């Protein structure tokens, strides 16, 4: 496969469940476009977190965390934070200025999908 | 902005919600303290994990990361895992020797904030 | 102590208590023998995600995540990517082709126990 994508959001905004699916399948929809990548190979997810606050405010705010063994760079990284922080605002009405995100570069010899590593 | 630090305390201890607030508030001061930065920038959580366990057992744990751009150097770290690991044994009354503390520096290029990459 | 492993198991598998204690005693008895390390220093947990989805699926899914100062070699992370990827298919009855592994290096500057920084 190469690079398997993984993108986690965090929020203390107590998200529906269709509500959840629709943000993770346009979240899916983007990393499918810019990091090329079939969807077969992308995990998605997203974690409430009723303790968590930002800016010593219990308003809503999202944490995203990118995950992936290629296409980390800065062309897809901008593309993706702006992509991803426009789906959450308006799939879940977090403000845009409440929305980290980060970007994780792993290497092939410490990422593993059914029981073998990827190189 | 330039750094964003995030504290995320994992725990199998089942906080109340007031006693998260404590600990992430007081949390919330020692990182903006040690790392000098207003308490607009800062992010913080706390995660309860009923199954989490360490050393074989289920006592209470808790594994914190600390993440920023910058202020991950040793001498944060070492005042900062000092701060936490005492303000996390006073409010919800934890082992000192039960307690996880993980520091992670995060490129500008890889860290996101309004749809906007720091650098 | 060197290096304390720790190992999170994210799963859409809503697994019950008996059998979440069971695949994590089994992760901590692979971690021991691979990295070498007594009970007392093995972290592990089990988190429940009801909204994970990989390959656009709602279909059972693990992401397991390994992190420890030593012991990121590619030997350890062959054999423990092949061991819990058994074990979480054994235990909680994931298929294989659905198990990510993640393996993560920390420095010894970066990681805190009882208040002190382990390098
Ligand atoms: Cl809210």
């Amino acid at each position: 496969p190469g690079s398997m994508p993984c993108c986690q959001v965090s929020t203390n905004i107590n998200v529906s469940d269709d509500d959840a699916k629709k943000a993770l399948m346009q979240i899916e929809n983007a990393i499918s476009q810019v990091m090329n990548k079939p969807m077969g190979y992308i995990m998605s997810n997203l974690d409430y977190q009723k303790h968590m606050r930002f800016g010593g405010s219990h308003d809503g705010f999202c944490f995203v965390r990118v995950t992936s063994i290629s296409g980390i760079s800065r062309s897809n990284n901008t593309a993706l934070a702006d992509k991803i922080t426009k789906i959450l605002a308006s799939t879940i009405k977090v403000k845009s200025d409440r929305v980290f995100i980060e970007f994780k570069d792993c290497s092939a010899q410490n990422f593993a999908f059914n029981g073998s590593l990827f190189g």
